[PDB]
């Protein structure tokens, strides 16, 4: 097949896209050897589907998996009524998501489980894929001409020949597997036939962080999480916390082979040593430098002038409530917190108004990174650290860094239950999580 693999795309289809999508065990062959993963539709990643604004999705998920399951559309601003994180479909049973995609988005979301208490076995298993929403903005020739494609970031750990199961360490810092890959294969080479690559990032990972760089390049971001940046912002390197996405323009600037890495990045996981004294909690560092992918220029590269603009960010409403959330951890009992509190799905944590805008300071009085995401409501991060943040765009997950506070404008959609997490989705099941209820 094609020098690099990608999901295979599934479009919409006169503005309806109709799909059956089954849950399943799946025989594969994955970098170089033979294993047994939990998919959708039989793929690792899962397909990649691609929309436009008010496309119609209806999605019939079937679950033929040994336990329950359901679908968080991660970063779609709908209803939490479809984007259910409460909901379970239980083995053997199906559940049909309909939602119309807003009008005013565009960019790269994913889909994985949100069962709480399953959801970092399931995922690390192999249960998710990319969602792309396709935008008029794709047109301008500097996109439009651009060599296009998508980086599903994702480790994985096999024991014989399965996904390896989750260890108590596992739960308190979340699972990293070794097989470092990229779309489901092991440093894959792209040959690049054009000068500039468009590339859309997901870090679908459990708790891995990808510090990107590109050897002897900058990276041009142009995209967040869950929408265009205002204009292109020129980047030495790019992290990518787990349930980020990024989309950047990559100008190759001579022949030649590049390495894509994933450079050394300490996110505070936690080891167990004995030294003579009792066992204590001490530091695993910084992750060991990984590369992605190869690649390849093409002869004489002449890469596109970059865009000027982008998307003009909306000016936002004054908001009306400032917020204060503060993560904790209990590293040993592999317990975490919000508030001082672990998620129950009966209480409420916080209660907004809809289409009233909220400053949201979430502070990480932990020592591991924290990369918090909230659910059905995109929002801009102001500042994180006390560092302004360098441009506006929408984002739904923001990482946060021992002791750092992020300040969130977060303007409130749609009504309904919904929630907020960690992402490393350990956490998440190990209670880092609250309920937000808007009215
Ligand atoms: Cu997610
Ligand atoms: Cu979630
Ligand atoms: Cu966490």
């Amino acid at each position: 097949g094609p020098s690099f693999p990608e999901p295979k795309v599934v479009r919409s289809q006169g503005g309806l896209l109709s799909l059956k999508l089954s849950a399943t065990p799946t025989p594969l062959a994955i970098a170089g050897q033979r294993a047994t993963l939990l998919t959708y539709g039989g793929s690792f990643p899962g397909p990649t589907l691609r929309v436009r604004p008010r496309d119609t999705v209806r999605l019939t998920l079937e679950n033929r998996l040994p336990e329950p399951t359901n679908l968080h559309w991660h970063g779609l601003p709908i209803s939490p009524k479809v984007d259910d994180p409460f909901l379970e479909i239980p083995p053997g049973e199906s559940w049909t998501y309909e939602f119309t995609v807003p009008k005013e988005l565009a960019g790269t979301f994913w889909y994985h489980p949100h069962l709480h208490g399953r959801v970092a076995p399931q995922l690390f298993a192999g249960l998710l894929g990319a969602l792309v929403v396709e935008s008029s903005l794709d047109a301008i020739p500097e996109l439009r001409e651009a060599e296009e494609h998508l980086l599903v970031l994702k480790d994985l750990a096999l024991q014989g020949g399965r996904p390896a199961p989750h260890t108590p360490m596992d739960w308190m810092n979340g699972k990293e597997g070794d097989l470092v890959l990229v779309n489901g294969a092991l440093r894959p080479t792209l040959v690049a036939q054009k000068a500039t690559l468009r590339l859309r990032l997901l870090n679908a990972s459990n708790a891995r962080y990808y510090r990107l760089a590109l050897q002897d390049h900058p990276l041009y971001l142009i995209a967040a999480d869950g929408g265009f940046l205002e204009e292109p912002l020129e980047v030495s390197e790019l992290l990518l916390a787990p349930g980020e996405r990024a989309e950047v323009l990559v100008r190759l600037r001579k022949e030649g082979r590049f390495l894509l890495q994933a450079l050394p990045y300490d996110r505070g996981a936690m080891g167990m040593m004995d030294m003579g004294g009792m066992a204590h909690a001490m530091p695993q560092g910084p992750s060991r430098p990984e590369t992605l992918l190869y690649l390849i220029a093409p002869k004489n590269p002449k890469p596109l002038p970059l865009p000027k603009a982008l998307s003009p960010f909306p000016t936002l409403p004054a908001p009306v409530v400032t917020r204060r959330l503060v993560l904790t951890e209990d590293m040993m009992a592999a317990r975490f917190f919000i508030n001082g509190q672990v998620f129950d799905h009966r209480r409420v944590d916080l209660k907004g108004q809809a289409q009233t805008v909220e400053v949201w300071e979430v502070e990480n009085q932990g020592d591991m990174d924290h990369p918090f995401h909230l659910h059905v409501h995109p929002f801009q991060v102001l500042s994180v650290g006390g560092r302004p943040f360098p441009y506006r765009a929408w984002k739904d997950v923001v990482n946060l860094k021992a002791g750092e506070v992020a300040r969130l404008l977060v303007p409130l959609r749609e009504k309904g239950r919904t929630v907020f997490h960690c992402h490393i989705v350990e956490h998440e099941d190990r209670g880092m999580m609250g309920v937000l209820e808007v009215g």
